[PDB]
């Protein structure tokens, strides 16, 4: 299944309307990590909003975790 | 600051004990991606684990989030 | 079941208390989409909290996920 | 239709591979309640993912969250 | 503030039934650290629920994150 | 002493870097409840990066969950 940039359902405080943007994993490689876009850096990664949305913010990237599991004791299982 | 893998502590159900590894992001790019690790392969990450841990699963990748706000129209502001 | 309020633990910054408040889904289908609450608003949904709290911004929205399984082939299960 | 369907990228266990789909808030509200979709179903839906998957669980409903601040004494 | 228990809207998958409840810290603090409970011991915490709900697993321990932020350089601010 | 503290990446806004700072259990225990951390207090805590991070907020508690299963009819 593939490549659809997804856009969220907008929210807002007392200023300001929000909302964020989901790339697939192949386009997130194109994003500059050193600055915040302009308008035209982030059409050219296929992003298409209406008037004034401004990139304000870099997300809070997420930790790489690995998961592990054990046998608990037996006498300790249910 | 840096390079600490982090263990989380251990939660459990009726049959297993399980735990969180954080790696950070360097290290993480030394994850297989098309298999599960055996205790060789997660040992030369530098995972330090006593007796029994099974890597038994991949964690869910978060989407690569960009984040946008733009002014509310004035009167709708507080 | 039932359908109480939960009301989480205080946290702060520099500037602000905050808190977070759950509503059980009936009572979170007469909450305003299209502006914030005063505290007028807020008390007659049932929020009880003292004094001064300000509802100033709505909650992003969480995506409607669907969750998906197979079966690996054979020759990749362990 | 134009609708934009989120595919996450695939994550698998010892014995299955799974993968999230993110449906727009008007296609969520063509998704069965009280039961899970078979592959015609989600195929009717607008899913386009291979053959083979299956439809197993309702996601976990988060919580309808009201944000409240309050300024601190100065 | 107040101090009651929200129960969680249910989900299901192929074979079950499930649902979230969040405690307050008072009463999460009775909440035994070493094996699941029965029964007996949850609805004595004050769950209400029907017959043949199962605590099943202990929920993952959330990190205590303390957050840092500082100034970018005048010549990084938009 | 040996502790592992976990140092997330930064991320940034149009004014403001940010990091967030993963401490074990034990060492939780030792953060002021009533007040935000000088620079001594979280260098005396053992968190090692640069001067300049200001300790700026309490994060969320997330609640106290507990997880319930029922056997769907068959």
């Amino acid at each position: 299944a593939h490549k659809q940039i997804y856009y969220s359902d907008k929210y807002f405080d007392e200023h300001y309307e929000y909302r964020h943007v989901m790339l697939p994993r192949e386009l997130s490689k194109q994003v500059p990590k050193t600055h915040l876009m302009s308008e035209e850096e982030w059409r050219r990664l296929g992003v298409q909003q209406s008037l004034g949305w401004v990139h304000y913010m870099i997300h809070e990237p997420e930790p790489h975790i690995l998961l592990f599991r054990r046998p608990l004791p037996k006498d300790q299982q249910k």
